[PDB]
């Protein structure tokens, strides 16, 4: 039996098989010694014995508004902000390690970027069970598993007050790096940027960019409807889009992210960001009359990437975390650390970001309450209503609790079923293993995972061992932090993926974080001072209620 | 007139144009303040006032064998070795900056790797002269310039004792990252690895790899001739090669670097390294009976990359530098520094590596003395003679002095003419500017550059201003260090390009420099203990004189 199936090596040691039987754990720089990397070093032991519970830390970061307000106003902010950054980022490896194709480091894994990387090698195809050593020889029927525990019965709204504006933002945003290759199979991605390259705006390939490009003042092609700016028509800018057959080019918006074409929510943001890139071009042109198209274009894109990363950290992540510490985007807090300004999308991080439970039961656009059947492909709602309008709406309606269970609207429940299946193809290791890998202690019972006894009892008969509970179901079915949108593992496993993928962008490097990179103090400030509100409102005839938090 | 043409911004400040006229220098983190980044900071001034002449340093590193021997045996070795590494690496920017297409940072420059990057933006196409502000309005006719100063009259051998074994090594080696795209124009490269990916052995693209692959024990296809191993035939492994029309597949060796097909020197090494990869596979298979093709293949490639980087630093660079300090390859000397494990090939670094003057007047293979006319495409010399034989030969014959002037054999003189021309297309800035950029003070006269008065006088009438002397000619025509293969600028500008491109490989990162990456302590040591001699001799029936230094 493959010894590595027993996941022998601890604390990130590497299981290497030898001989027919045998295996050896590589505990290089692990912090532990021993045959399974279990015997700590004085400092390592001392370090972990004092490491305060993730739960505790969370508690602190969410209480004492008063105390925190003071802190946010002292230097201690940056101090912490930096600390968070560093310690968080360390769990994610760089350079990348393994891929769907290699549970080893190989030059090809490091070079071929069509692959999504992974943090934990697959459960060896020669293990006795589909999870390794424990559990049933067959896993719960996803359809069922999804219908029994992820299927929304009564809408549970997210307590943080996360509204639709955030739900759509998160969607649209994450759809620039999660873009699994259809024809290539799972574990392959079309987004070769692996990060925030704003490729869903400019196109995932050069040709497609040139298509959406106006080639005048560095602008992106667009069109006027009701004397307002929207993306161009597929007719105008002949790019490939995904619209149900029967919808004509003249009625399709060309945009950069083929899929975005079906959900006014997506196209809404796609219009704001287009509008923005065009506006920035005009600014640049003022300062640089001597500038050319590309120079302008290229520079604008650099600025937006800046805007995007700021809004994402200070407004988005703030909301999602509910922390009282005011997060801050300042790539200089890292100029002292040993950070690698590079990022590669993890298949695990893709699963984890399947926050479908945010989606509501019905989409209320004022007195009007639309159905999925009226939302899902409506090629007119955007133009009809207008940016400002829809923004106000989405800003007001709440999105559902993410973690917790049974909160995924049936219209998109299939997605989650597919996620489970896909996971298995990827031979993803067990939830409990990942619990460890990301600093946590594994669950000892289904009753501990979920906060209750009922479904914890069924999962038990279903899976057979907490040590066999899968990644995604484990993430979605774990008990939620007091009044949080989700629980411990979501944060403890997601945050590193998130923060490494945000600071590890070439523009956060000391090399590019020069004001010249952005066209001067002008462009630079745009980056240094972005706001979700400024984003919408400067590109709309009238500023509505804009916020990730429902009023 | 474009103000940036005057190269106003000092010490790496960035010239940004503004308004029709105007310009502003971005001295962010430059070390200087001021309108042109000229007013130092106390520490910066203090730092440069003590910075000992590069010449001095060189002197020290080349005398006192006695004193050095002691030092090489103390910890002080590592100490220095590390220092060299860090301080050297800093001149090369990471992430990369500009490209043939953009004299600005642009996401596209950071993403599109078909581009060779550059350290210094081009001389703006709107400047009054082809070099900016100084010099003639037309540059010296390359053909002439090459015939008057680079054309060998009497062979000057390199004093360091560099032989042909080194000349060919350097050639073959550098032909894995210098691989300019024919159909794409200058400034475009086919080697998307930008470093030591050993792509000239395994192929520059996946398909081509699979072609040269045997798919058994992780081996590379090969063939037997005289009961000895050589690469396979183009017939056997149908890969694309470059052989004059009329040479049949059955008579062509398939190898990985299409061009290598024409020069027994290249194919000689290509055979050694193939032989090696196959041998390592056998080792791996012993330890890992349970291993598969890919696992074996992939792992072997990782080990060779290791071997290659060791031989390159400790034997190759040692010889080429003539230092008494014993250089050392230990990626851990960097685990403390803030280094970025990534590398991108500089167009400037490509020019600089055009060491054609190494090539002899005639190739002596024992009593036999062959002509270029008998060497240049001889599809049999290798098989005829045998690895061991040719190795001994090349190890004994000396190669010419690189720097100095008039030492390029006429058979390949065209190459240098083309280099000059190509430079101009790239609109490469002036030698003197690069002198500064890499820490040096610019030459004040042609007589100072060259050690003499004669040709210094002609270059003067030719160029018109030392401030107009071009990159390559300036490198090749500058006065050689006492008994060195070349002068100051070659080392001061080449070493950083070299050392950053050697340590900035993902395997030198603390993430991959685990013994598990190489299949265990076995593979690991292969890397940790490589020798040019071990390389040849373990793959040959008999060990000959092998060395980069002529006996
Ligand atoms: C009207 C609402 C939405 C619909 C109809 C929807 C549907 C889908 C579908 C069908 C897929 C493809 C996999 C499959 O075949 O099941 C997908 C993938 C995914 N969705 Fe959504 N989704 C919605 C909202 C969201 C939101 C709000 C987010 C952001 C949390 C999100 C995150 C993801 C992610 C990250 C993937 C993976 C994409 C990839 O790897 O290519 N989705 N979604
Ligand atoms: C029999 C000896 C050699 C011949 C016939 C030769 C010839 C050439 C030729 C023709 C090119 C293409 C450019 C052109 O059209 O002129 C080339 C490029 C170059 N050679 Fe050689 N060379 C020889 C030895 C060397 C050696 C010893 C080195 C190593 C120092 C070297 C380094 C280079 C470099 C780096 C390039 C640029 C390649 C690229 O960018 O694609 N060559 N050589
Ligand atoms: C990246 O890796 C994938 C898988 O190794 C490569 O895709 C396959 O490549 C082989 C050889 O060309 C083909 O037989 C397959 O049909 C390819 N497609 C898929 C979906 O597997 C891909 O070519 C690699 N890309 C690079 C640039 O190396
Ligand atoms: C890398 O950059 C080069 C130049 O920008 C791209 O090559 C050109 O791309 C355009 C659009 O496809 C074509 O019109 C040219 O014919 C292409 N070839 C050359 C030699 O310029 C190249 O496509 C880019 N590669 C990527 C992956 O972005
Ligand atoms: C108020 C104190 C702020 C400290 C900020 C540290 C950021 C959170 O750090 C996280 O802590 C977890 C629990 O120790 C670990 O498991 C994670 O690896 C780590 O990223
Ligand atoms: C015996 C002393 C060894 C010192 C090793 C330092 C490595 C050489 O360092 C070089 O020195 C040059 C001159 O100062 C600078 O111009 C270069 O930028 C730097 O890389
Ligand atoms: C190492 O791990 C294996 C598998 O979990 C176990 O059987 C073995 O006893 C462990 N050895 C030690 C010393 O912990
Ligand atoms: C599309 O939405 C509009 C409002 O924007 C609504 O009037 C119309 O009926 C919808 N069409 C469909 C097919 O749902
Ligand atoms: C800045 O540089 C320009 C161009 O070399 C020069 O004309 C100008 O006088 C300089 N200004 C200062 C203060 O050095
Ligand atoms: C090729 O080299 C061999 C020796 O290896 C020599 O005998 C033969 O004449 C050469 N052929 C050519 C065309 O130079
Ligand atoms: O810093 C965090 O804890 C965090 C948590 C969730 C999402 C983003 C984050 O930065
Ligand atoms: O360290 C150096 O000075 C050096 C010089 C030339 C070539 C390689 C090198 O490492």
């Amino acid at each position: 039996v493959n010894p590595c199936c027993y996941y022998p090596c601890q604390h990130q040691g590497i299981c290497v098989r030898f001989g027919l039987d045998r295996y050896q754990c590589d505990c290089t720089r692990t912090g532990y010694s021993g045959p399974n990397c279990t015997i700590p070093e004085i400092w390592t032991w001392l370090r972990t014995t004092l490491r305060p519970s993730p739960s505790f830390i969370h508690f602190l970061l969410t209480h004492g508004r008063w105390l925190w307000d003071f802190v946010n106003a002292t230097f201690i902010r940056d101090t912490l902000m930096r600390l968070v950054l560093t310690v968080r980022s360390n769990l994610i490896p760089s350079p990348p390690t393994y891929n769907i194709a290699h549970d080893y480091i190989s030059w090809e894994s490091f070079s071929n970027v069509s692959y999504y990387t992974r943090i934990l090698p697959s459960v060896p195809r020669d293990c006795p069970t589909p999870m390794g050593t424990k559990g049933k020889k067959q896993l719960p029927d996803a359809e069922f598993l999804s219908r029994r525990f992820l299927l929304r019965r009564k809408f549970i709204p997210d307590p943080q007050g996360t509204n639709l504006m955030f739900a759509f933002f998160a969607q649209h945003f994450t759809h620039q790096f999660f873009k699994t290759s259809g024809k290539m199979g799972p574990g392959f991605t079309k987004a070769l940027g692996h990060g925030v390259d704003l490729g869903h705006i400019y196109g995932d390939n050069l040709e497609r960019q040139y298509q959406l490009r106006l080639f005048k003042d560095g602008k992106l092609k667009y069109q006027m409807l009701n004397g307002e700016v929207y993306p161009p028509s597929v007719e105008e800018a002949p790019v490939l889009m995904h619209y149900p057959r029967g919808i004509p080019p003249q009625s399709q918006m060309a945009v950069g992210q083929e899929v975005f074409g079906l959900l006014p929510g997506l196209m809404l943001y796609a219009t704001i960001w287009l509008r923005e890139h065009n506006r920035v071009c005009d600014l640049l042109k003022a300062e640089h009359p001597t500038w050319g198209d590309e120079q302008l274009f290229q520079t604008a894109r650099l600025i937006l990437i800046g805007e995007t990363i700021k809004i994402v950290i200070e407004e988005y992540v703030q909301q999602l975390s509910g922390y009282f510490l005011q997060l801050k985007f300042d790539p200089e807090l890292l100029f002292g650390a040993q950070f690698q300004y590079r990022n590669r999308i993890a298949m695990e991080f893709n699963q984890l970001y399947h926050w479908h439970p945010l989606m509501p039961d019905s989409f209320r656009v004022g007195p009007q309450d639309y159905s999925y059947e009226q939302f899902l492909f409506n090629t007119s709602m955007l133009v009809d209503y207008g940016v400002e309008a829809l923004v106000d709406a989405f800003s007001r309606q709440p999105a559902g609790r993410i973690g917790g269970g049974r909160n995924i609207d049936h219209h998109i429940l299939h997605v989650a079923v597919d996620v489970i299946k896909e996971s298995r193809v990827l031979r993803l290791q067990p939830f409990n293993e990942y619990r460890k890998r990301f600093g946590m202690k594994p669950y000892t019972s289904f009753q501990e995972l979920t906060g209750e006894k009922e479904m914890a009892a069924e999962l038990e008969e279903l899976y057979g061992d907490i040590d066999a509970l899968e990644f995604y179901p484990g993430l979605l079915l774990e008990k939620c932090h007091p009044n949080s949108i989700f629980g411990e593992s979501m944060i403890e496993m997601g945050a590193p993926f998130s923060l490494k993928g945000l600071l590890g962008n070439p523009i956060c490097s000391p090399e590019y974080w020069k004001a010249s990179t952005f066209g001067g103090e002008v462009g630079f400030n745009l980056v240094k001072t972005a706001t979700l509100k400024k984003l919408v409102c400067l590109n709309t005839k009238t500023c509505p209620y804009v916020s990730f938090h429902v009023p």
